[PDB]
Parts: structure tokens; sequence; C-alpha cells
């Protein structure tokens, strides 16, 4: 609606999602990321798209959590995912993102988290990383997308490699792989098959069947 408000809500006990609006070629769009507590710590995926979006996010979950952000991850390098990684790094977060990641964020102008997570080179892997799972599932929305899985509540975040059921276009497939990503959400269904809250990168969350949905509309 309005640019450049941020909110969270509560997804699971430990488990919120943060959602902001930004503007972008003339047009104006919500975006999700998740937090993850662990133990007395949280972790932060993916920015509020942009640096004031980021620094306000930082500071709601002062006021409405209290515990520090002590690392982030950002599931690929557009702006949405990135934009805010240097404001997050002055206030002492660790900044985490695949190799991949990180060498296509500098080729496009982007903020660059400072270090490499290991173990995700091949579409299947997967990794533990405090209270989450990391998933490469392949070619999607870009060649390097993520989703991130909460083993304790059952939640998966799809990230931009998943479209809200309201979604009628991909959007901007500038750096997808069309042919990919089909297969690639295939893949997350067989890993996933009991997931019971699906988050998308942008719009409403909803179940299983937002990964078939998403096939329709690439597909189309
Ligand atoms: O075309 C989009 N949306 C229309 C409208 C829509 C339905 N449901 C939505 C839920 C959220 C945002 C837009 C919608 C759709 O698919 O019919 C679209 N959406 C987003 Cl986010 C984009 C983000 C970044 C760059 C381009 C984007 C984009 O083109
Ligand atoms: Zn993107
Ligand atoms: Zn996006």
């Amino acid at each position: 609606i309005p640019v450049g408000e941020v909110r969270l809500y509560q997804i699971a006990d430990g488990v919120w999602s943060h959602i902001a609006t930004q503007s972008f070629d003339g047009a104006v769009y919500p975006s999700n990321g998740l937090i993850v507590r662990d133990g007395d710590e949280l972790l932060l995926i993916d920015t509020a798209w942009g640096a004031k979006n980021t620094a306000a996010l930082l500071a709601e979950i002062e006021k409405q959590i209290g515990l520090p952000v002590t690392r982030a991850v950002s599931t690929h390098f557009h702006d949405d995912r990135v934009g805010g990684v240097d404001v997050l790094r002055k206030a002492g977060v660790a900044t985490y993102a695949s190799p991949s990641t990180r060498r296509l964020a500098e080729a496009e102008g982007n903020e660059i988290p400072t270090h490499s997570l290991e173990g995700l080179s091949s579409s299947g892997d997967a990794v533990r990383f405090g209270p989450v799972e990391l998933f490469y599932p392949g070619a999607a929305h870009s060649t390097d997308n993520l989703v991130v899985y909460v083993p304790s509540a059952n939640v998966l975040y799809g990230g931009c490699a998943v479209l809200a059921l309201s979604r009628t276009s991909a959007g901007n497939v500038a750096d997808a792989d069309l042919a990919e990503w089909p297969t690639s959400v295939e893949r997350i269904q067989k890993h996933y098959p009991e997931a019971e809250v699906v988050i998308p990168g942008h719009g409403l969350p909803g179940g299983l069947d937002l990964l078939q949905h998403t096939a329709n509309v690439v597909t189309a």
C-alpha cells in the first residue's frame, strides 16, 4: 500500500515473518522474510529490501522481540534479499550467502554478504544452519536461489522461487531459468512433502498447493 513500512507477525513458537514495502520501476510491492529464534539469539532470513527498511526492521525486532540478531542469510542476489546487508554488518550481524550468490551480487552492483556458506553446490544439496535447514532446489527465479525449512515448526520459506496464489505472472524473469523452474519446484515437493505452511517471496502464506500453482504460472 504505502511505501517504506515494515511489520512482523507470529508464525509459530520462535518463528516470525517480516513484511516490507518498496518502490521498484514505478510500482510498489510487498516483500517477505523470516526470523527464527535459536536459544537467546535470532537468525534473520533476507533483508527488508533496502537500507532504510532494514534499519527499521532491526528497531521493530528490538521493540517487539528484544533478542539480538547475530546472523543473517540472503537466499539470492537481488536487491530485495541483499539490499541492507551493509546496515546489518554495521550493527554487528554476521552475514552469509552461497559463493555463487556473492559473485552474482558483485557482478550486479549490489551489497555483498561477508561469509560463504559451505555444502550447497548441486541441486538437491541441504545443510543445517542453526535452527533451520537450507536447500538448493535447482535454478528457478534465478540459478542461485535457496529455500529454507524450520523443522521445529514444519514451516517452509520458499523465497522468490515460490509464487503466492494470487499471482498471474512470474514477474522479472531476466535471470530466471523457466525451463528448469518446474523441475526445481518438484524437488521441493519431494524433499518437504509434509510442510504445512509455505511462505512465498511476496504475498500471503499458503499451503503446499503454492508449489503446483507456481509450476502452472511458470509453464504458461
Ligand atoms: O507482476 C507482478 N504481480 C502481479 C500482481 C500480483 C498478484 N498477486 C500479487 C502479490 C504480491 C505482489 C503482486 C501481486 C501478478 O502476478 O499478477 C509482480 N509482482 C512482484 Cl511482487 C514483483 C516484484 C518485483 C518485480 C516485479 C514484480 C511483479 O511484476
Ligand atoms: Zn529476485
Ligand atoms: Zn523477490
